[PDB]
Order: C-alpha cells, then structure tokens, then sequence
C-alpha cells in the first residue's frame, strides 16, 4: 500500500479543507450529521460511502480502514478518535484534540498502548516559526523564562448567549442525536451547529478551543511544559450555557529539568482574549502591532525577549537581532496532513512521529482545555491546585457550591435601573469540577477503559 | 455658623440624597431638566424655585445663594461648576468630578483662584478605611509601593450599545436640549437619560466614572499620586459611542518625594474592569473575595500587601498584622455633604479643607478620566506617555489615525460565518486626543478661561 484508506467524519467546515489536504490518498467513507451543509463536500468525492453516525459508518467500514480523519464539534472527538485507535487505526483530530482534561489523557495512554499514528490538526506545528522559537529558547538566546504572555482577539463571533427559548423543528437532512452525542440533550436550534457550537460549553471551548491551540504551541513545546501546578481565571459575565465574551487566565508551571545553555524554572503563563491584550514589553517600538495572524506570544527572558504571532508566525527578539542558532528540530517537508500520512506507514518500531503526535499534542490540549476550567470555577475565589497526574484538583473544600448565572435581567423603567438575573440552584463544586474534568457521557455512549 | 443658600442641579437620582444630606441648610433653588423624574424631589423642597435649565437659574438666583450642588450626567459637571465658581460659589460635585482632562484642570484652578470650598462627591473620601490606609503606608507598614491593582465588578448594566434608529419624540417634561448642554446633539431617545448616560461617551465616562473615583481614592491620596507619565489599555469591543464591556488599564507614575517612614518611588498602576480580576495576591487566603462593596486594591508593598474595599473599606494586611500607627489625618464627623459646608463657612484665609477639596479632587479626577483616553487610543499600539503640565501626550505620530466599530454585523447563514464589522473613517489621532482631553463646546455654551 502507498494509499491510506480514510474515513471522514465531520466534513462540512474545517474537515473539506483537511481531506483536500489527504486527497492523494483514498477517500472511502464520509460521516457528517448534516446532509446540507456537508452536501458540497460529499460531491467532491462520489466514491466515499455516506453516512450520518459514525457508529455505524465504523460498524460497517472500520474493518475496510487505516486512518480516520475527525473535524466534529469538539465535545464528540474524543468518542470517536477513541474508538477508532482501540480498532488500531491512526487518527488525525483536529485541534482542541478535547473537550475534557480526562478525554486528553485518555487519548495519550491509547496512542501509546495501540501503537498508532495521531496528528492533532494544529497546523502551525508543522511550519518554521516554532522551529526558530525552540532553537532560539534551547540555545540560551533570551536566558531562562519565568513569564509568557499570550493572547488572541478572538472570539470575534458573538458568545455569553442564553439558551433560545423557540423550539425549532429538527431539518430532516440533521441527524441530531449524533451531534449531541455523549453530551446531555437538548432541544434542537440552529444556534448550535454549524460552526456556532463553539460559544457553548456542552460543546465547544470559546476562543480557548478556537485559537489556543494555534497560539499557545511554541510556549508549550519551547519550554517544555508539563501538568501545571496551579491556575485561575476571571472573565466577563459567566453564564451557565454560554462562554464569556473576554477571559484571561493565569497558569503557573513548576520548574523542570534545565537544558545545557538554558534553565526550566518555574514559569508563569498568562491568557487573554477578547480584545484584553498584555501590556507592551519594555523596549518594544511603539506602533508594533503584538497581533500577527490573530495573537501573539511574548516570553519574556533574562536576557532579551521573544515575541512571536499565532502559529509561531515571525518570531523576532525585542533586541532586533537576529540569532543563528544550531539546528535541532526535523524539518517537515510535507503538509500538516501529510505528515501524519508517512508517519502512518512507517512500522511502528521505526515511526518518526509526526509533529503532532498526542504524545505531546495530549498533555498540550490538557492546559488549553485547564482555561475552561478556571474561567468556571472562578467564584471560588481561589487560586486552583492542580494534581496533574490525578486529575483532580487539591483546594476545592467539601461544602463549597458554585452557581452560574442564567440571564441578565437588567432593565431600566422611567429611568430608574433594575439589576435582576436568575441564577442556578448553587450545586456541590468538587462534583461540578469533577464533571467538567470528566463528563458523564449520556447512556448510550461510552469511552473506552483507560489501560492498566 | 447660619445656614447656607444651597442651588440644586440634577437632583432626580443621586442629586436627591445628596440635598437629603444638605437639608439642615436653605435649599433655594432647584434645577432639573426631567420633570417627570424628578417631580419627587422638587416636592420634598416646595418653598425652592423650579428650574429646567441651570443658566435660567443661575440669571436669576446666583446672587440669592453661596453654594451650588452639582449631580448631573458627567458631561455637564464642568460647565455648571465653573459658572458658580467664576461667581463666588462653593461646589459640591459629584464624582467623577468632569468628563475630561483640560475640565479637572480647569475646576482645579478655578478653586484656587475663586478661594471657595469644593467637594467631590466621592464619600469614601471622608471615612475612616482611607485613613487607615494611609497612615499604615505612611508609617512604613508595608514598605514601599512599586505596584498597585485595582478593580471593580461594575458595569453591571449593558455597554457596548450602538445609537439607536428609531425616532422618539421627547416628553414635554423632558429639556432635552440642556441635558445635551455642551455636547454635540444628537437625537432624543430614553437609552440616554435618565440614568444611563453612563455608557455612551460624549455623556458619561463607563465604569471608570462610575466607580474609579471610589475605588482608586486610597491609592492616589496614598501614593501622593500627582501626573502619571504614561499609560495604556485594552478593552472588548471599542465601539464609536458606547464605553465597552470591559478594560484593563496600566498608568505609571514617577517617583515622588520620599517621606520618613516610607520612599516613594515609581509606580505601577492596573485598574480592571467588567468581571476581569487581578491574579490572587500570594499568602492571601484561599476563600477570601477580593471584592468588598464593589471592587478591591492591592498594594503590593516590599514588606506586607495592603488590601482595602471600594470606598477604602475594612482594610487588611494579608500576613494577618494590623498595625498600630500614629494618627495624622483628620477624623471627619460630619457627613460628607456637612463637612463640605463647615468649609464653605469658614473664611478663606483659615479654612479646613473639606476631604475632597478640588486641589485634590481634580488631579485625582484626572487620573480617573485619563483611563478613557487609554482605551479610547489603544489601536494606537503603544503606551502613550503623559505630558501633564501641557495636558498632551507627546508620542502619539502626527499622521497616526484612529478608526473604531460602529456596529459588529457577525451572522451565520446555512452554517458560514460572516464577519462583517462598519468602521469609523479613519480620523488623525492627534486630533481626535486633543478633542478626547478638551472638547470643542457646541456653539452657545462656552467655559471660562483658564487662569494665570
Ligand atoms: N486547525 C484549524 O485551523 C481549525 C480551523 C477551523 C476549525 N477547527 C476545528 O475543527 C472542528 C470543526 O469546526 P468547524 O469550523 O469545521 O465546524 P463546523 O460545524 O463548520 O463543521 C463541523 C462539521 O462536522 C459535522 N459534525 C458535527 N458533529 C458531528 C458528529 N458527531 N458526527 C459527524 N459529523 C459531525 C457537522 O455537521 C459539520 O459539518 C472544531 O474542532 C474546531 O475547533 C480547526
Ligand atoms: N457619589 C456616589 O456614590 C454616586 C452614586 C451615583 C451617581 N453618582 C454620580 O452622580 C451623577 C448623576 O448620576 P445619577 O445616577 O444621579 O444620574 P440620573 O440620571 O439618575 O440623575 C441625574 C439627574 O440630573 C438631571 N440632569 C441631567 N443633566 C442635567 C442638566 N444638564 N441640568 C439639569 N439636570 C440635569 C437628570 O434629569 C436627573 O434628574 C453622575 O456624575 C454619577 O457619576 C455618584
């Protein structure tokens, strides 16, 4: 074989422009919810099997497979991209790899023990910026990195909606109950899908989801990062349903080990979207937009500082100069998709991993996904600690709750205002963290055992 | 030691407790431009004059009465004050003390010049957290100050807005032509007034006017802040006309002189807004809300971290000390509103200050409102450093521009987004800055003249 066989799943979006990437190689099966949207995509390749729930595409193709390709709302990759590597089948999911810290973990110990090509579809991974980012960090050009600071300006799509209040009917082309999945249901709209899924928590992860994984890459790999040892948040108004329209979050990452011509210390990494940006670092010229390509990345050393764009796009040192540093990183010649294709057909014994692999891309998604986390347990009024290899978090007391609001009811009558808003029924907060870490998949829908 | 001839302008919301506050003096006359709304107060004072425009009142009154009260929307704060002052009156203000730079500038002048007693109408000013603050600082507490932050919850109503279109016709007990005063007009509707001037910047000045006043008095009567050197800020989306849902603002000021107990050096300023906190202030107790009665400081100090509440309230060290420092402030017994009016008694040559006195009020004011300008400019690209003597800023480029969005116009139809956005023509910045510090008052309502 030099052609992988491929299976499609979520197609219409993001996933038209990945298959175009895989083209070269064979198009079997496609699976997408919505027989509408996705229609375009299915007539690009008349050959590939139809299908409108996963489950039963794998029933019936997983035997014909080598690779599955995943661009769903993020809430389902996990089920999917599990069950397809459990069947020993590579995977390509498109980034944020999760929706939960436990699905992430999950998907790294599966990689591992079935032995498989993954790729998470953080395509900057790939490039040259990230490349420069790292060899300048690991050959001492700015010394050692106690502070990043991060951001992007999205969303730029609106969020902090309520839940819409019309029931719509169900378009007979949209096979709903596989776009909720393992999620709790609700009432169909079409505020949810397509591509508005993101704003919503049951299903997407805000801007966190959407850009995160772009931005935060070259932090994550440059410094080598781990589990973080702490983290907080605030946003603006946090509803119940719905992401905030702006956040920021703060994660402090413990020491590791130092490299020959560059200390690990303990590092802190700030967030922020939203239009919220960091404050200008010192010596940058005024008039310098800290925004390339949608972000930007500011790390801040002993000896110079290091500003890249979204994708580690144009890396440069506040200094002007310009370093030569030792080359460390495999240059990748091949798109981000077809990287991960020579990874899958190499032996497994022999694999050169593609950039991707959720050998790092796991424990990478873990922190973006941590944001959600403290932007909801942020009336807590605490900075979290995080037991990385647990899962859990250490401070939650046992009687604390946590409520979210519902829906702003301010209102002005003859001038004079009203601040009225409906809240939750305050709920137990270490179950309602323990269930944002790790859903209750709705019955009917399981992951596989974690292995051991 | 008889009472006061007190005029009243904007008296429908807060303007009715503060004239619950001045009671015990001779409420003469009262000026209202909505006499529906403020129909209640009028009829607690039936024996004062009826007027719905102050310079009507002013032809006819100024001469009967010593001391104007001033709680009208923010825009309208200056131009009333300054033709009371001009004419020997005291002045009560509320905060924030005027909608702009050159305004605070010229009040603060004017006070002196004119020799009266001036309050703004930040109460905090005159209780006893505030001089806690101050003497624990000024007795060397915390050690000294290199960083401060702040922050408040508010808004808690609606900003981001666009002008509405509908034509309202405006009620007959509405003088809508004096609410716009020094303005540029614009067509009537009830989204501006009563109460909710405060998002829309040609009236009010967001929650940096609602609440900075309240929250920042400690620090800047603390710190003996005077001009800060530079600034800049981010927001969510900054619209044309309408303040954002939320900001964050850094000034720094310039070392001052030091005092025995404790040097004064440069320092670093944040204010938050909308929900955005500051990060946990290390050693302070998991639980603890940094909010009390609206907001919160931190000053973080070499020895301690000193944290108050709005209005200074309860403040604390978070290593648990609370000092014992000697006394140094006057310990106000009298209301803010009747502290105001011993001063207004007293000759000139002998008078006790009332707490916010104009000499500290306006340099404060200006702070405040030098937080618009931050995030008014920030697609500026840089921290714009503060000429305050020239009320100018120096390193905005001659032919930089600014444009902003006047409505975001994102829609999704058959599942693709569209970003579509209307902006602003772009305008020179120096220009637009320049306009931002000191308006040009629409013809027929004029300032007086700066003194020397
Ligand atoms: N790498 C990048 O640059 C990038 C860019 C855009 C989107 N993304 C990511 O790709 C994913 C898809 O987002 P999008 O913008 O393509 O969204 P979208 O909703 O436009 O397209 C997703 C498609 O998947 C289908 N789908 C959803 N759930 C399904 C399910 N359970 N089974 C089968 N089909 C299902 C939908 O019907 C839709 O056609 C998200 O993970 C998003 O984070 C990545
Ligand atoms: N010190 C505090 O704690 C505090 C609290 C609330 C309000 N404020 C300040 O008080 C001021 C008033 O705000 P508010 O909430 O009372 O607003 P409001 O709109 O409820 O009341 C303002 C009143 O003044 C009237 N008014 C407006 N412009 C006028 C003008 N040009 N001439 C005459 N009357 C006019 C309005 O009709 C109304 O009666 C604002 O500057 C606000 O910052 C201070």
């Amino acid at each position: 074989s030099d052609k992988l066989n491929i299976l499609g799943v979520g197609i219409g979006g993001r996933g038209s422009s990945v298959l175009r990437g895989l083209e070269s190689q064979n198009i079997i099966g496609l699976c997408d919810v919505d027989w509408k949207y996705a229609d375009h995509v299915f007539k690009r390749y008349p050959a590939a099997k139809k299908y409108n729930d996963y489950r039963k595409m794998f029933d019936e193709m997983l035997k014909s497979a080598d690779a599955v390709m995943v661009a769903t709302a993020d809430h389902t990759h996990a089920i999917i991209a599990a069950d397809a590597m459990t069947a020993g089948k590579h995977v390509y999911v498109e980034k944020p790899l999760t929706h939960t810290v436990y699905e992430s973990r999950l998907l790294t110990k599966l990689a591992d023990k079935y032995k498989v090509a993954t790729q998470m579809g953080n395509q900057g991974a790939s490039d040259e910026g990230v490349r420069k980012v790292c060899e300048w960090i690991w050959n001492g050009e700015i010394g050692e990195v106690r502070k990043v600071e991060t951001f992007t300006d999205r969303p730029i799509w609106p969020q902090g909606l309520s839940r819409p209040e019309d029931d719509q009917r169900i378009p007979k082309t949209l096979n709903w109950d596989a776009f909720i999945g393992p999620a709790p249901y609700r009432p169909y709209n079409a505020i949810y899908t397509p591509w508005n899924f993101r704003g919503w928590w049951d299903f997407g992860t805000g801007a966190l989801g959407d850009m995160a994984c772009h931005i935060l890459h070259p932090v994550f790999k440059g410094l080598k990062l781990g589990y973080p040892t702490k983290v907080q948040g605030s946003s603006t108004l946090l509803l119940n349903e719905s992401a905030p329209m702006a956040q920021t979050v703060k994660f402090v990452f413990p020491a590791r080990d130092n490299m020959p011509k560059v200390a690990m210390p303990e590092v802190e990494v700030y967030w922020y979207d939203g239009g919220l940006k960091p404050a200008r670092p010192e010596g940058l010229p005024a008039g310098k937009d800290l925004n390339m390509a949608g972000g930007g990345v500011i790390f801040y050393g002993t000896k110079d500082t290091l500003i890249c764009g979204c994708y580690g796009v144009n890396p440069y040192l506040v200094s002007g100069r310009v370093p030569n540093a030792p080359k460390v990183l495999r240059e990748i010649k091949e798109s981000h998709q077809m990287d991960w294709v020579r990874a899958c057909k190499e032996d497994a014994d022999d694999r050169v991993p593609s950039a991707s692999d959720f050998s790092e891309a796991g424990p990478f998604n873990e922190m973006v996904v941590m944001g959600v986390l403290a932007v909801r347990l942020q009336n807590l009024n605490r900075e979290l600690l995080w037991d990385g290899p647990n899962m859990r978090f250490t401070n939650i007391p046992d009687d604390a709750t946590i409520s979210a609001v519902i829906k702003d009811g301010f209102h002005i009558k003859d001038g004079h205002p009203t601040f009225d808003k409906t809240w939750t029924d305050p709920v137990n907060a270490q179950q309602f963290a323990q269930e944002l870490i790790k859903h209750t998949y709705r019955d009917g829908w399981k992951l596989p055992d974690m292995p051991r």
